[PDB]
Protein backbone atom coordinates (compact mmCIF):
# COMPACT_ATOMS: atom_id res chain seq x y z
CA UNK A 1 0.00 0.00 0.00
CA UNK A 2 3.02 2.52 0.36
CA UNK A 3 6.10 2.23 -2.40
CA UNK A 4 8.61 4.97 -2.59
CA UNK A 5 10.88 5.47 -5.91
CA UNK A 6 13.96 7.29 -6.50
CA UNK A 7 15.53 8.69 -9.77
CA UNK A 8 18.87 10.43 -10.07
CA UNK A 9 18.90 13.58 -12.64
CA UNK A 10 22.46 13.50 -13.14
CA UNK A 11 23.19 9.72 -13.67
CA UNK A 12 19.78 9.03 -15.38
CA UNK A 13 19.64 6.12 -13.07
CA UNK A 14 17.67 5.00 -10.26
CA UNK A 15 18.88 6.20 -7.08
CA UNK A 16 19.93 3.40 -5.35
CA UNK A 17 20.37 2.82 -1.49
CA UNK A 18 18.39 5.39 -1.04
CA UNK A 19 17.41 5.31 3.31
CA UNK A 20 14.17 6.58 3.16
CA UNK A 21 12.07 6.84 6.32
CA UNK A 22 8.09 7.02 7.24
CA UNK A 23 6.73 8.67 10.34
CA UNK A 24 3.37 9.30 11.41
CA UNK A 25 1.73 12.14 13.22
CA UNK A 26 0.74 10.96 16.76
CA UNK A 27 -1.91 12.16 18.91
CA UNK A 28 0.45 14.55 21.02
CA UNK A 29 1.37 15.94 17.65
CA UNK A 30 4.68 14.33 17.51
CA UNK A 31 6.15 12.01 14.69
CA UNK A 32 6.22 8.49 15.20
CA UNK A 33 9.07 6.18 13.48
CA UNK A 34 6.06 4.09 11.29
CA UNK A 35 8.69 2.29 9.06
CA UNK A 36 11.28 2.56 6.93
CA UNK A 37 14.26 1.69 4.35
CA UNK A 38 16.20 0.91 1.56
CA UNK A 39 15.83 1.80 -2.28
CA UNK A 40 16.78 -1.20 -4.74
CA UNK A 41 18.72 -1.49 -7.33
CA UNK A 42 15.82 -0.79 -9.94
CA UNK A 43 15.36 2.64 -7.56
CA UNK A 44 12.49 0.99 -5.75
CA UNK A 45 11.63 0.67 -2.01
CA UNK A 46 8.64 -2.48 -1.04
CA UNK A 47 7.19 -3.74 1.73
CA UNK A 48 7.90 -0.26 4.10
CA UNK A 49 4.17 -1.45 5.46
CA UNK A 50 0.72 -3.74 5.21
CA UNK A 51 -2.69 -3.08 4.69
CA UNK A 52 -3.51 -3.62 8.25
CA UNK A 53 -1.14 -1.56 10.00
CA UNK A 54 -1.00 1.48 7.40
CA UNK A 55 -4.18 3.10 9.07
CA UNK A 56 -5.14 6.73 8.34
CA UNK A 57 -3.19 9.37 9.44
CA UNK A 58 -0.94 11.99 8.67
CA UNK A 59 2.72 10.46 7.12
CA UNK A 60 6.12 12.24 6.65
CA UNK A 61 7.84 10.07 4.25
CA UNK A 62 11.56 10.95 4.40
CA UNK A 63 14.47 10.74 1.73
CA UNK A 64 17.78 11.16 2.65
CA UNK A 65 18.71 12.98 -0.41
CA UNK A 66 22.37 14.32 1.91
CA UNK A 67 23.63 10.81 2.03
CA UNK A 68 23.29 9.51 -1.55
CA UNK A 69 24.79 12.65 -2.87
CA UNK A 70 27.71 12.67 -0.37
CA UNK A 71 27.96 8.87 -1.05
CA UNK A 72 28.47 9.62 -4.29
CA UNK A 73 31.12 12.01 -3.93
CA UNK A 74 28.99 15.21 -4.52
CA UNK A 75 28.10 17.83 -1.35
CA UNK A 76 24.25 19.07 -1.92
CA UNK A 77 21.50 21.46 -0.79
CA UNK A 78 19.20 19.72 0.65
CA UNK A 79 19.19 17.81 3.98
CA UNK A 80 16.58 15.76 3.07
CA UNK A 81 13.11 15.49 0.66
CA UNK A 82 9.91 15.54 2.74
CA UNK A 83 6.44 14.26 1.51
CA UNK A 84 4.00 15.35 3.70
CA UNK A 85 0.29 13.78 2.94
CA UNK A 86 -3.09 12.64 4.63
CA UNK A 87 -3.06 9.24 3.89
CA UNK A 88 -6.56 6.46 3.94
CA UNK A 89 -9.16 8.96 5.07
CA UNK A 90 -11.69 7.80 2.93
CA UNK A 91 -10.54 4.05 3.01
CA UNK A 92 -7.11 2.24 1.96
CA UNK A 93 -5.55 3.04 -1.29
CA UNK A 94 -2.84 2.28 -3.09
CA UNK A 95 0.50 5.16 -2.47
CA UNK A 96 3.53 5.34 -4.47
CA UNK A 97 5.90 8.31 -3.58
CA UNK A 98 8.26 9.15 -6.40
CA UNK A 99 10.99 11.49 -6.16
CA UNK A 100 13.50 12.92 -8.56
CA UNK A 101 16.74 14.11 -7.40
CA UNK A 102 19.44 16.51 -8.13
CA UNK A 103 22.30 18.19 -6.17
CA UNK A 104 20.06 22.18 -5.57
CA UNK A 105 16.77 20.96 -6.47
CA UNK A 106 14.22 17.77 -6.10
CA UNK A 107 10.97 17.31 -6.93
CA UNK A 108 8.01 14.08 -6.10
CA UNK A 109 4.90 13.69 -7.18
CA UNK A 110 2.65 11.26 -6.02
CA UNK A 111 -0.05 7.94 -7.42
CA UNK A 112 -2.73 7.10 -5.43
CA UNK A 113 -4.62 4.00 -7.15
CA UNK A 114 -8.30 2.53 -5.47
CA UNK A 115 -7.68 -1.34 -5.18
CA UNK B 1 14.66 -0.39 -25.21
CA UNK B 2 12.34 1.89 -25.27
CA UNK B 3 9.61 2.98 -22.61
CA UNK B 4 7.82 5.84 -22.43
CA UNK B 5 5.84 6.51 -18.79
CA UNK B 6 3.49 9.51 -17.86
CA UNK B 7 1.62 10.81 -15.02
CA UNK B 8 -0.41 13.51 -13.79
CA UNK B 9 0.09 15.92 -11.51
CA UNK B 10 -3.65 17.08 -10.57
CA UNK B 11 -5.31 13.80 -10.22
CA UNK B 12 -2.32 11.59 -8.99
CA UNK B 13 -2.77 9.20 -11.48
CA UNK B 14 -0.86 7.62 -14.32
CA UNK B 15 -1.95 9.15 -17.38
CA UNK B 16 -4.09 7.12 -19.21
CA UNK B 17 -4.46 6.72 -23.11
CA UNK B 18 -1.88 9.57 -23.63
CA UNK B 19 -0.62 9.64 -27.70
CA UNK B 20 3.01 9.18 -28.04
CA UNK B 21 5.07 10.01 -31.31
CA UNK B 22 8.75 8.60 -31.88
CA UNK B 23 10.72 10.42 -34.80
CA UNK B 24 14.14 9.98 -35.83
CA UNK B 25 15.96 12.53 -37.43
CA UNK B 26 17.02 11.28 -41.73
CA UNK B 27 19.90 11.57 -43.35
CA UNK B 28 18.35 15.36 -44.57
CA UNK B 29 18.06 16.66 -41.16
CA UNK B 30 13.74 16.39 -41.19
CA UNK B 31 12.47 14.05 -38.56
CA UNK B 32 10.84 10.67 -40.00
CA UNK B 33 8.44 8.95 -37.94
CA UNK B 34 9.64 6.00 -36.27
CA UNK B 35 7.65 4.75 -34.09
CA UNK B 36 3.72 5.76 -32.05
CA UNK B 37 1.50 4.21 -29.08
CA UNK B 38 -0.71 5.66 -26.24
CA UNK B 39 -0.09 4.80 -22.48
CA UNK B 40 -2.23 2.28 -20.92
CA UNK B 41 -3.96 2.12 -17.63
CA UNK B 42 -0.76 2.01 -15.49
CA UNK B 43 -0.09 5.51 -17.66
CA UNK B 44 3.53 2.87 -19.45
CA UNK B 45 3.83 2.88 -22.79
CA UNK B 46 5.73 -0.33 -23.79
CA UNK B 47 6.51 -2.57 -26.88
CA UNK B 48 7.55 1.05 -28.94
CA UNK B 49 10.16 -0.78 -31.35
CA UNK B 50 12.55 -3.73 -30.64
CA UNK B 51 16.62 -3.82 -30.24
CA UNK B 52 17.10 -4.17 -34.54
CA UNK B 53 15.30 -1.42 -35.46
CA UNK B 54 15.90 0.61 -32.85
CA UNK B 55 19.78 2.29 -34.04
CA UNK B 56 21.92 5.13 -33.79
CA UNK B 57 20.60 8.24 -33.99
CA UNK B 58 18.70 11.31 -32.84
CA UNK B 59 15.27 10.56 -31.77
CA UNK B 60 12.29 13.09 -30.70
CA UNK B 61 9.29 11.58 -28.22
CA UNK B 62 6.51 14.16 -28.39
CA UNK B 63 3.93 13.47 -25.79
CA UNK B 64 0.35 14.43 -26.52
CA UNK B 65 -0.59 16.58 -23.38
CA UNK B 66 -2.49 19.28 -25.15
CA UNK B 67 -4.92 16.58 -26.12
CA UNK B 68 -4.61 14.55 -22.74
CA UNK B 69 -5.71 17.44 -21.11
CA UNK B 70 -8.96 18.55 -23.30
CA UNK B 71 -10.09 15.01 -23.62
CA UNK B 72 -10.27 16.19 -19.44
CA UNK B 73 -11.85 19.29 -20.32
CA UNK B 74 -9.14 21.24 -19.77
CA UNK B 75 -7.58 23.76 -21.49
CA UNK B 76 -3.76 23.43 -21.30
CA UNK B 77 -0.82 25.69 -22.06
CA UNK B 78 1.51 23.32 -23.83
CA UNK B 79 1.17 21.66 -27.32
CA UNK B 80 3.00 18.36 -26.53
CA UNK B 81 5.90 17.93 -24.43
CA UNK B 82 8.97 16.65 -25.88
CA UNK B 83 12.27 15.02 -25.75
CA UNK B 84 15.08 15.18 -27.85
CA UNK B 85 18.25 12.91 -27.31
CA UNK B 86 20.96 11.23 -29.04
CA UNK B 87 20.60 6.93 -28.56
CA UNK B 88 22.50 4.44 -28.94
CA UNK B 89 25.66 5.90 -29.97
CA UNK B 90 28.22 3.80 -27.50
CA UNK B 91 26.32 0.98 -27.87
CA UNK B 92 22.50 -0.30 -27.17
CA UNK B 93 20.92 0.72 -24.27
CA UNK B 94 17.27 0.64 -22.63
CA UNK B 95 15.69 3.80 -22.26
CA UNK B 96 12.54 5.20 -20.05
CA UNK B 97 11.83 8.60 -20.79
CA UNK B 98 9.37 9.72 -18.18
CA UNK B 99 6.79 12.70 -17.99
CA UNK B 100 5.01 14.19 -15.45
CA UNK B 101 1.87 16.75 -16.50
CA UNK B 102 0.15 19.83 -15.06
CA UNK B 103 -1.90 22.24 -16.99
CA UNK B 104 0.98 24.85 -17.26
CA UNK B 105 3.94 23.02 -16.71
CA UNK B 106 5.46 19.37 -17.39
CA UNK B 107 9.10 17.77 -16.34
CA UNK B 108 10.90 14.93 -17.88
CA UNK B 109 13.81 12.86 -17.14
CA UNK B 110 15.03 9.89 -18.88
CA UNK B 111 16.37 6.60 -16.91
CA UNK B 112 19.71 4.72 -19.45
CA UNK B 113 20.43 0.96 -18.27
CA UNK B 114 23.07 -1.32 -19.84
CA UNK B 115 21.92 -4.23 -20.47
CA UNK C 1 19.70 36.92 1.86
CA UNK C 2 16.74 34.46 1.70
CA UNK C 3 13.49 34.43 -0.63
CA UNK C 4 11.04 32.59 -1.52
CA UNK C 5 9.44 32.12 -4.87
CA UNK C 6 6.36 29.96 -5.30
CA UNK C 7 4.19 29.52 -8.69
CA UNK C 8 1.25 27.54 -9.60
CA UNK C 9 1.43 24.72 -12.39
CA UNK C 10 -2.19 24.59 -12.60
CA UNK C 11 -2.97 28.39 -13.52
CA UNK C 12 0.47 29.05 -14.82
CA UNK C 13 0.62 31.59 -12.07
CA UNK C 14 2.65 33.24 -9.05
CA UNK C 15 0.74 31.40 -6.19
CA UNK C 16 -0.20 34.72 -4.23
CA UNK C 17 -0.72 35.04 -0.84
CA UNK C 18 0.65 31.77 0.44
CA UNK C 19 1.71 31.58 4.08
CA UNK C 20 5.30 30.63 4.43
CA UNK C 21 7.25 29.77 7.43
CA UNK C 22 10.94 29.30 8.48
CA UNK C 23 12.34 27.75 10.87
CA UNK C 24 15.98 27.36 12.07
CA UNK C 25 17.11 23.73 14.21
CA UNK C 26 17.99 24.20 17.15
CA UNK C 27 20.33 22.65 19.33
CA UNK C 28 18.12 19.90 20.94
CA UNK C 29 17.25 19.17 17.21
CA UNK C 30 13.85 20.66 17.73
CA UNK C 31 12.23 23.07 14.76
CA UNK C 32 12.62 26.95 16.03
CA UNK C 33 10.34 29.73 14.97
CA UNK C 34 12.76 31.88 12.53
CA UNK C 35 10.90 34.23 9.79
CA UNK C 36 7.55 34.16 8.10
CA UNK C 37 4.85 35.59 5.92
CA UNK C 38 2.87 35.30 2.36
CA UNK C 39 3.87 35.44 -0.76
CA UNK C 40 2.93 38.95 -2.67
CA UNK C 41 1.01 39.48 -6.02
CA UNK C 42 4.36 38.38 -8.07
CA UNK C 43 4.23 34.88 -5.95
CA UNK C 44 8.02 36.58 -3.84
CA UNK C 45 8.47 36.51 -0.26
CA UNK C 46 10.96 39.47 0.92
CA UNK C 47 12.37 40.75 3.76
CA UNK C 48 12.16 37.31 5.89
CA UNK C 49 15.75 38.16 6.95
CA UNK C 50 18.71 39.97 7.44
CA UNK C 51 22.42 39.43 6.99
CA UNK C 52 23.01 39.71 10.35
CA UNK C 53 19.85 37.16 11.71
CA UNK C 54 20.60 34.41 8.96
CA UNK C 55 23.81 32.24 9.95
CA UNK C 56 24.59 28.92 8.62
CA UNK C 57 22.78 25.77 10.07
CA UNK C 58 19.85 23.69 8.83
CA UNK C 59 16.60 25.72 7.87
CA UNK C 60 13.52 24.64 7.12
CA UNK C 61 10.90 26.46 4.96
CA UNK C 62 7.50 25.10 5.24
CA UNK C 63 4.68 26.65 2.51
CA UNK C 64 1.52 25.83 3.33
CA UNK C 65 0.06 24.69 0.03
CA UNK C 66 -3.02 22.65 1.42
CA UNK C 67 -4.46 26.12 2.78
CA UNK C 68 -3.33 27.37 -0.59
CA UNK C 69 -5.13 25.01 -3.10
CA UNK C 70 -8.35 24.76 -1.01
CA UNK C 71 -8.57 28.31 -1.29
CA UNK C 72 -8.54 28.20 -4.96
CA UNK C 73 -11.14 24.88 -4.84
CA UNK C 74 -8.84 22.45 -5.91
CA UNK C 75 -8.45 19.13 -4.28
CA UNK C 76 -5.37 18.89 -2.96
CA UNK C 77 -2.18 15.44 -1.87
CA UNK C 78 0.31 17.16 0.56
CA UNK C 79 -0.51 18.72 3.99
CA UNK C 80 2.53 21.56 3.12
CA UNK C 81 5.53 21.30 1.12
CA UNK C 82 9.20 21.00 3.20
CA UNK C 83 12.35 22.48 2.00
CA UNK C 84 15.19 21.69 4.53
CA UNK C 85 19.03 22.66 3.76
CA UNK C 86 21.96 24.06 5.14
CA UNK C 87 23.45 27.71 4.91
CA UNK C 88 26.71 27.21 4.27
CA UNK C 89 28.96 30.81 4.02
CA UNK C 90 31.67 29.39 1.50
CA UNK C 91 28.64 29.01 -0.73
CA UNK C 92 27.05 32.68 -2.14
CA UNK C 93 25.50 35.01 -0.11
CA UNK C 94 21.48 35.29 -1.47
CA UNK C 95 19.27 32.24 -1.10
CA UNK C 96 16.09 32.04 -3.60
CA UNK C 97 14.30 28.86 -2.56
CA UNK C 98 11.26 28.21 -5.49
CA UNK C 99 8.88 25.96 -5.31
CA UNK C 100 6.40 25.17 -7.72
CA UNK C 101 3.24 23.65 -6.90
CA UNK C 102 0.66 20.92 -8.51
CA UNK C 103 -1.86 19.49 -6.39
CA UNK C 104 -0.47 16.22 -6.17
CA UNK C 105 3.14 17.32 -6.87
CA UNK C 106 6.02 20.11 -6.06
CA UNK C 107 9.30 20.62 -7.11
CA UNK C 108 11.96 22.73 -5.62
CA UNK C 109 14.96 24.07 -6.14
CA UNK C 110 17.91 26.85 -4.99
CA UNK C 111 19.07 29.95 -6.57
CA UNK C 112 22.34 30.80 -4.83
CA UNK C 113 24.17 33.76 -5.84
CA UNK C 114 26.37 36.54 -4.81
CA UNK D 1 5.17 39.73 -23.53
CA UNK D 2 7.92 36.93 -23.56
CA UNK D 3 10.85 36.30 -21.51
CA UNK D 4 13.01 33.25 -20.96
CA UNK D 5 14.27 32.14 -17.37
CA UNK D 6 16.39 29.15 -17.14
CA UNK D 7 18.08 27.69 -14.02
CA UNK D 8 20.48 25.16 -13.13
CA UNK D 9 19.59 22.45 -11.19
CA UNK D 10 23.08 20.87 -10.42
CA UNK D 11 24.75 23.80 -9.71
CA UNK D 12 21.95 25.75 -8.16
CA UNK D 13 22.60 29.08 -10.10
CA UNK D 14 20.77 30.77 -13.34
CA UNK D 15 21.47 29.07 -16.08
CA UNK D 16 23.99 31.78 -17.94
CA UNK D 17 24.84 32.63 -21.26
CA UNK D 18 22.79 29.47 -22.94
CA UNK D 19 21.26 29.82 -26.55
CA UNK D 20 17.43 30.16 -26.59
CA UNK D 21 15.77 30.41 -29.82
CA UNK D 22 12.14 30.86 -30.52
CA UNK D 23 9.99 29.90 -33.72
CA UNK D 24 6.94 30.48 -35.00
CA UNK D 25 4.38 28.24 -36.96
CA UNK D 26 3.80 28.45 -40.46
CA UNK D 27 0.70 28.24 -41.92
CA UNK D 28 2.55 25.10 -43.86
CA UNK D 29 3.00 23.86 -40.70
CA UNK D 30 6.91 24.52 -40.59
CA UNK D 31 9.13 26.60 -37.92
CA UNK D 32 9.80 30.16 -38.72
CA UNK D 33 12.29 31.89 -37.15
CA UNK D 34 11.16 34.72 -34.73
CA UNK D 35 13.43 35.74 -31.93
CA UNK D 36 16.51 34.23 -30.00
CA UNK D 37 19.30 35.08 -27.68
CA UNK D 38 21.51 34.66 -24.65
CA UNK D 39 20.59 34.10 -21.33
CA UNK D 40 21.76 36.78 -18.69
CA UNK D 41 23.85 36.64 -15.33
CA UNK D 42 20.61 36.39 -14.03
CA UNK D 43 19.41 33.15 -15.99
CA UNK D 44 16.92 35.70 -17.98
CA UNK D 45 16.53 36.70 -21.50
CA UNK D 46 14.12 39.72 -21.82
CA UNK D 47 13.89 41.49 -25.06
CA UNK D 48 12.64 38.60 -27.44
CA UNK D 49 9.72 40.41 -29.32
CA UNK D 50 7.24 43.31 -29.14
CA UNK D 51 3.59 43.59 -28.19
CA UNK D 52 3.23 44.48 -31.67
CA UNK D 53 5.31 41.14 -33.22
CA UNK D 54 3.97 38.59 -30.67
CA UNK D 55 0.44 37.57 -31.94
CA UNK D 56 -1.34 34.50 -31.14
CA UNK D 57 -0.27 31.81 -32.84
CA UNK D 58 1.94 28.51 -31.84
CA UNK D 59 5.51 28.92 -30.54
CA UNK D 60 8.17 26.71 -30.05
CA UNK D 61 11.20 27.76 -27.63
CA UNK D 62 14.37 25.88 -28.06
CA UNK D 63 17.18 26.04 -25.01
CA UNK D 64 20.21 24.84 -25.99
CA UNK D 65 20.96 22.57 -23.21
CA UNK D 66 23.67 20.42 -24.83
CA UNK D 67 26.55 23.51 -25.11
CA UNK D 68 25.30 25.00 -22.06
CA UNK D 69 26.20 21.25 -20.15
CA UNK D 70 29.28 21.13 -22.52
CA UNK D 71 30.54 24.53 -21.57
CA UNK D 72 30.80 22.99 -17.87
CA UNK D 73 32.31 20.15 -18.31
CA UNK D 74 28.91 17.97 -17.69
CA UNK D 75 27.63 14.84 -19.83
CA UNK D 76 24.01 15.86 -20.87
CA UNK D 77 21.22 13.62 -22.67
CA UNK D 78 19.43 15.45 -24.35
CA UNK D 79 19.86 17.63 -27.75
CA UNK D 80 18.24 20.25 -26.50
CA UNK D 81 15.25 21.48 -24.38
CA UNK D 82 11.73 22.66 -26.13
CA UNK D 83 8.86 24.35 -25.22
CA UNK D 84 6.08 24.40 -27.66
CA UNK D 85 2.59 26.33 -26.90
CA UNK D 86 -0.45 28.71 -27.98
CA UNK D 87 0.17 32.04 -27.18
CA UNK D 88 -4.25 33.33 -26.44
CA UNK D 89 -5.02 36.56 -26.46
CA UNK D 90 -8.00 35.98 -24.36
CA UNK D 91 -5.38 34.99 -21.45
CA UNK D 92 -2.98 37.48 -19.71
CA UNK D 93 -0.61 39.54 -21.48
CA UNK D 94 2.68 38.74 -20.31
CA UNK D 95 4.45 35.01 -20.78
CA UNK D 96 7.50 33.70 -18.77
CA UNK D 97 8.74 30.40 -20.06
CA UNK D 98 10.79 29.02 -17.41
CA UNK D 99 13.03 25.89 -17.31
CA UNK D 100 15.05 24.21 -15.00
CA UNK D 101 17.32 22.23 -16.09
CA UNK D 102 19.57 18.77 -15.05
CA UNK D 103 21.65 16.51 -17.30
CA UNK D 104 19.48 14.04 -17.53
CA UNK D 105 15.86 15.97 -17.05
CA UNK D 106 14.46 19.15 -17.35
CA UNK D 107 11.43 20.69 -16.10
CA UNK D 108 9.25 24.15 -17.24
CA UNK D 109 6.50 26.31 -16.30
CA UNK D 110 4.73 29.35 -18.00
CA UNK D 111 4.25 32.53 -15.61
CA UNK D 112 1.47 34.00 -17.68
CA UNK D 113 0.45 37.45 -16.06
CA UNK D 114 -1.36 40.50 -16.61
N1 LIG E 1 9.75 15.92 -12.15
C1 LIG E 1 9.46 14.61 -12.05
C2 LIG E 1 9.01 14.08 -10.86
C3 LIG E 1 8.71 12.72 -10.74
C4 LIG E 1 8.84 11.85 -11.81
C5 LIG E 1 8.54 10.49 -11.69
C6 LIG E 1 9.00 9.51 -12.56
C7 LIG E 1 8.70 8.14 -12.48
C8 LIG E 1 9.39 7.26 -13.31
C9 LIG E 1 9.13 5.90 -13.26
BR1 LIG E 1 10.09 4.70 -14.37
C10 LIG E 1 8.17 5.39 -12.39
O1 LIG E 1 7.92 4.03 -12.36
C11 LIG E 1 7.47 6.26 -11.56
BR2 LIG E 1 6.17 5.50 -10.40
C12 LIG E 1 7.74 7.63 -11.61
C13 LIG E 1 9.28 12.38 -13.02
C14 LIG E 1 9.59 13.74 -13.13
N1 LIG F 1 10.40 22.17 -11.45
C1 LIG F 1 10.53 23.50 -11.57
C2 LIG F 1 10.22 24.13 -12.78
C3 LIG F 1 10.37 25.52 -12.88
C4 LIG F 1 10.83 26.29 -11.81
C5 LIG F 1 10.97 27.66 -11.90
C6 LIG F 1 11.56 28.47 -10.94
C7 LIG F 1 11.65 29.86 -11.02
C8 LIG F 1 12.56 30.52 -10.19
C9 LIG F 1 12.66 31.91 -10.22
BR1 LIG F 1 13.92 32.78 -9.10
C10 LIG F 1 11.88 32.66 -11.08
O1 LIG F 1 12.00 34.02 -11.11
C11 LIG F 1 10.98 32.02 -11.92
BR2 LIG F 1 9.92 33.11 -13.05
C12 LIG F 1 10.85 30.62 -11.87
C13 LIG F 1 11.13 25.66 -10.60
C14 LIG F 1 10.98 24.28 -10.51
Amino acid sequence: PLMVKVLDAVRGSPAINVAVHVFRKAADDTWEPFASGKTSESGELHGLTTEEEFVEGIYKVEIDTKSYWKALGISPFHEHAEVVFTANDSGPRRYTIAALLSPYSYSTTAVVTNP
